[PDB]
């Protein structure tokens, strides 16, 4: 109802106390039963909330949905983050992006539960299942010229990889330049994009998409073998906001970097992330296809590889599979 | 009315043929009477239509708006735009094709005859009156890399300059990279946008801002003396409609140009057309500014420019003042 997310946004602040029908009725000036609805209404969707008489509410787990009042406190407390818009299902997170970013100079994201029309590189399908991964557009605004959109892509990775090993008790690797990895398991794809011209960068808009609860049971056969969750390699079990809220200082800490160091100062941190060395690649560009070995990442992020009829070439991306 | 651009656009279409009333109500499948409702309304806001007993209607001469219905045509009969969107007052061509661009491949343009919110670069004003010029933005989907946005703004340059010196008996000079000149006249800016990742551009996006119409009582006081209008340089007078004709096959000349020629093949017709030789420039970068004399235009687009403490410089933009 119209009050749902003010009530969750209540809860979830007056933590770890509880919280009265009394005091919740007052603050939104709805009558007392109004609440208990509310309560009624959450608590079947899978919010667990424990009701004490004489002490009143205090919300104790949410459920797999994205609820815009939630996410409006990671918001507040942010101080990189103007705002978010929160969807059930939409087409996808990075057309939403794009659409709201023209016109303004904010910086927000956008999470939706479903995208319908979810793409990765080269406009593949990325696939987007209801209840079961992080599909996130991030908009950005630093003062850089066009040419620093393949830097910020690399420490991008680092904080996204940070946030998912936190949660692994397995080894998160990072693929260069655009997905993550547990073992032979693709976890996250991720890709930056930008608006510019010559004088400088307008937005910079990054679309992460990450697998957290799916059983290999939920995958299509197609990627089954080639694809992984972050629930598939953790003990303890996988809440989202813990994760959310991890991933987003992870993407702050890593975004200040970007602004205020060289590549040179994390290139060893992310060559020693990294899966793609001592192994056999394939590449494609167009039309042509060759394997390779990654040899080196050179001061300015390209990949140094050596070709397999042993010409060498320096990368500034690619795209690349095992 | 519901049919005012229908009746224009088989008016239009008829050319230089007269067609009648009848056949207007015949085509549209409404009456002779909504026809001649349709035709006064049209006369009044200024269409020059001849009507002649027997014979019927031929559109002699267009006013000074835009009309869905004519660049209906103009889309039609072109191989490189898809379409377009018309509009009498809007914030922003350029912002509104931001946001028809997403999630489409389509190339097309916007027109508006009065902005609202005209942006040049670095988010100054642009002045945009209703019936005085071409407000336009162009959305073009070229496979190229995301560098290649700088060789693009050269190429429109040159079409952007033929297309009004084909119109004033006075010289039209480009001034590197965004703007062009009659003497000492700015008479259009024009600003080139992409939005783009590491594997490609997906939209050029080019802001096309033309003075057409104004007398010099018309333009601001501060920027009255550096502000001319093609009209006040042509003897035969102005139509909006021919230009606009001229404009786009220049455009897409210069188009497919870009797409095919290397920048060494247009370099010197680009300097012989330039007005920054030989005389004493103002750069602004950011805060630092400095005086410099244009040396070259080098094989791939960036400006050779002798500082004045003698230093040279290799610039791929800037933002100069004569
Ligand atoms: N959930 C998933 N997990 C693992 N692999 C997947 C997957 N969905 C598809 N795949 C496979 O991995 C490929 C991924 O393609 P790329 O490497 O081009 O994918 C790239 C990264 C894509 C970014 C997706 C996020 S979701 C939020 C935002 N909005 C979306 O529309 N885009 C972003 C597919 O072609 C499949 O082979
Ligand atoms: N109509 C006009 N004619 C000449 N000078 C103008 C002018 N309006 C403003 N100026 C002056 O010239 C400057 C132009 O700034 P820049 O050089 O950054 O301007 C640049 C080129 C701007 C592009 C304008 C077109 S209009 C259609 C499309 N949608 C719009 O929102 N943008 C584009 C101003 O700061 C004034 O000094």
């Amino acid at each position: 109802s119209k009050y749902s997310q003010d009530v969750l946004q209540l809860l979830y602040k007056n933590k770890p106390n509880y919280i009265s029908g009394q005091s919740i009725a007052e603050s939104l000036n709805i009558s007392r039963t109004a609440v208990k609805k509310v309560i009624d209404q959450l608590k079947l969707e899978g919010c667990k909330i424990d009701s004490v008489n004489h002490k009143g509410h205090l919300l104790q787990q949410l459920p797999d949905i994205w609820y815009q009042g939630i996410i409006d406190q990671y918001t507040k407390s942010s101080a990189l983050f103007d705002f978010s818009e929160v969807y059930d299902s939409i087409d996808s997170t990075q057309l939403a992006a794009k659409k709201s970013l023209v016109g303004n100079q904010s910086s927000f994201f956008i999470l939706s539960d479903e995208q319908t029309k979810g793409r990765g590189r080269f406009n593949r399908h990325w696939s987007s299942s209801k209840g079961q991964g992080l599909w996130m557009s991030v908009v950005l605004r630093p003062n850089v010229a066009f040419s620093m959109i393949s830097k910020f892509n690399l420490f991008i990775a680092l904080g996204i990889r940070d946030a998912i090993q936190h949660f692994s008790q397995d080894e998160v690797k990072v693929k260069w330049p655009n997905d993550i990895y547990i073992d032979n398991g693709k976890v996250c794809g991720f890709l930056t994009e930008m608006v510019a011209n010559n004088d400088g960068i307008e937005a910079i808009i990054c679309g992460i998409g990450i697998n957290l609860t799916q059983q290999l049971e939920n995958f299509d056969e197609s990627i089954r073998h080639r694809a992984t969750s972050i629930q598939l390699h953790d003990k303890n079990k996988l809440d989202r906001y813990q994760f959310l809220e991890r991933l987003l200082q992870e993407i702050e800490k890593r975004y200040n970097q970007f602004l205020t160091l060289p590549f040179s100062e994390i290139r060893e941190e992310y060559n020693a992330a990294s899966n793609i060395w001592n192994r056999t690649l394939l590449f494609t560009e167009n039309d042509k296809q060759f394997k390779g070995q990654a040899i080196d990442l050179d001061y300015d992020g390209y990949l140094i590889v050596r070709d397999e009829a042993g010409e060498s070439h320096r990368l500034i991306s690619a795209d690349i599979d095992f």
